[PDB]
């Protein structure tokens, strides 16, 4: 019941760019976000949870920003390891749900 809007849906940049990616929350999240890198033939990896707060073991290049309902996901500098899908989801109420996913290719 709670929707996320992702965007973009896709984005070629870099290496060394900085990558900006947005979810807004059809209402008040309470920082309740999660960020998740799904890499190719692979299950999602937990990056950073409570909106902000990095995972241990995760790279300081990523970083996620925002409250209440609009959030952000910054890679810094993006590395070719980087290159997979991403996607925010809410887990203040149940059923979670996720954003369209962005991803993110180096372009070339």
């Amino acid at each position: 019941d709670i929707q996320m809007t992702q965007s973009p849906s896709s984005l070629s940049a870099s290496v060394g760019d900085r990558v900006t990616i947005t979810c807004q929350a059809s209402q008040d999240i309470s920082d309740y976000l999660i960020w998740y890198q799904q890499k190719l033939g692979k299950a999602p990896n937990l990056l950073i949870y409570d909106a902000s707060t990095l995972e241990t073991g995760v790279p300081s290049r990523f970083s996620g920003s925002g409250s209440g309902t609009e959030y952000t996901f910054t890679i810094s500098s993006l590395q070719p390891e980087d290159i997979a899908t991403y996607y925010c989801q809410q887990y203040d109420d149940l059923p979670y749900t996720f954003g369209q996913g962005t991803k993110v290719e180096i372009k070339r």
